[PDB]
């Protein structure tokens, strides 16, 4: 093909990102995706399918729970609170994800944005 770079096409294991904003706007969940996955039908097409599929506004209707909330990084992207129930929207740009909201973009590594629930663009 050509490349095209998609956002779930870079595989990671660490906890890191680029950018200097990777906290903002609900739907980051970070410690939240572990549990669900989508891959098809309407509900939910998981950020990881989210953004290739002719994005337009993936609609946030939640993430998982609260149990895990215990890190210090975590604190600047629980600013937000994911307000499960929203209306976000994310784009791809130069090989790399990240959610674009109201708010501002965020970064939301392949590890964040994996299995959030969210809607089928």
């Amino acid at each position: 093909g050509s490349h095209m770079d998609e956002v779930e096409r870079r595989l990671v294991k660490v906890l890191k990102d680029v950018s200097r904003s990777p906290f903002g706007n609900p739907i980051p969940g970070l410690d939240e995706l572990g549990v669900g996955n989508s891959d098809a039908a309407a509900p939910g097409t998981r950020v990881i399918d989210a953004a290739t599929s002719m994005p337009r506004k993936v609609r946030i209707v939640q993430i998982n729970e609260i149990f895990q909330v215990e890190t210090d990084q975590f604190t600047q992207l629980l600013d937000a609170d994911i307000r499960v129930g929203s209306e976000v929207e994310i784009v791809d740009r130069d090989g790399h994800i990240t959610l674009s909201h109201n708010g501002k973009d965020v970064e939301l590594l392949d590890d964040l944005a994996h299995t959030i629930r969210i809607e089928e663009l």
